[PDB]
């Protein structure tokens, strides 16, 4: 008859309803990700044939690295608008520090967070 | 020119992006409510003329009361599906305990959570 | 015999264990407050004589107001260390904007967040 | 001089203060884990010589599996006290279903959650 047990926990996310001990086939619940995490895919899982469908993934935000920025000779462009943490899919804009210019082959000064990873621009004297 | 400061915190909710010190007019951010809380209204606030628009409200879940249920001679209908906490808008179904029947003027056995409040059915011997 | 039902939800906080439908006298659970909220009092509630003891309170963080700061002619002292949100009990330090000085009877430039409220210093030309 | 950047995010946890763009050596922040997650080790990280110390780990709760329980011929012992999710370090107690008894070499009926893993008892007809 295909009933399911309690829905699976996922990293950095939670279901939006109170977990029950058993669910009828065709039942569904939904996830939400922790605030700065981006929910990837379909938020809803459905019970069918004794198994829940695949939960979504909560994609990681990116944190600025002081060490990397110092090494690459860059700084945040907007000191009044500092995205110290950025959501996946969200862009962060840097500038070369005074006395430096973009190196060749460097990434653009504007760069996009993807699941924890920022590819930083590099500046050279 | 109408810039705004950091978005206002709301009870039982958070914005989905990292707060900035200043926002240009027309900028917007969005809220999400804590997992069992229901977001009422529009999740997005927009900055215009120096003020953020009105944030949404996170409506409270309902918790079952043992004392009230004992007093009213009721129990949860489905012992395998116990909604100890219910979301606003979600219904909970009771039954009269063995030897009792609904009193007249009683609420229906099925009853809906609204922002923390459940109106309980009452059974009589 | 004094058993208790599911522990009460509190604003901006959650219990650290999975809620059960019934608790024996002497049982206890504990709360934690949402990240920037300060837990006031004892985090643990205990079941006795059919009632849970009093839960703690989650004290609100304070958010900086651009409008108030502009009106009072002040700015954050440390632009590299901007406490846009401060925890209850945590202090925030302002400076008079260029061309202003503290007014008499003004609060000190350093001021402490208490449950959502900051008493701002005031500067005059 | 050894200043640090914004503290690192950790899975299933958050810092308790608002992130700053730079921290002086000797500064510290603290983490808390999401509600059913158990914080392993020291909650506080300290900035020294340009690096944060190692953050704690948030150990996973365990979810009961209907499929595994059905296969092993077991059920939760206390239907009024169902730990559908258990914290790391917390124990869950099963019983053999009617008509079964513990198999030899089986784990005890009482078993402890560790970071997502429950070792289930097994019953045989």
């Amino acid at each position: 008859t295909g009933k399911c047990g309690p829905p699976p926990p996922i990293d950095n996310g939670d279901i939006t309803s109170f977990p029950l001990s058993v669910y009828a086939p065709a039942s569904s619940v939904e996830y939400q990700c922790a605030n700065l995490y981006q929910l990837e895919g379909n938020k809803r899982i459905t019970c069918r044939n004794g198994q829940w469908s695949e939960p979504p993934k909560c994609l990681h935000p990116c944190v600025i690295s002081r060490e990397i920025m110092e090494n690459y000779n860059i700084a945040l462009r907007w000191t009044a608008k500092q995205k110290l943490y950025s959501r996946t899919g969200e862009s962060v804009e840097f500038v070369c520090k005074r006395g430096y210019r973009l190196s060749s082959r460097s990434h653009t000064l504007r760069t996009t967070c993807w699941d924890g990873k920022l590819e930083y621009p590099t500046c050279a004297k």
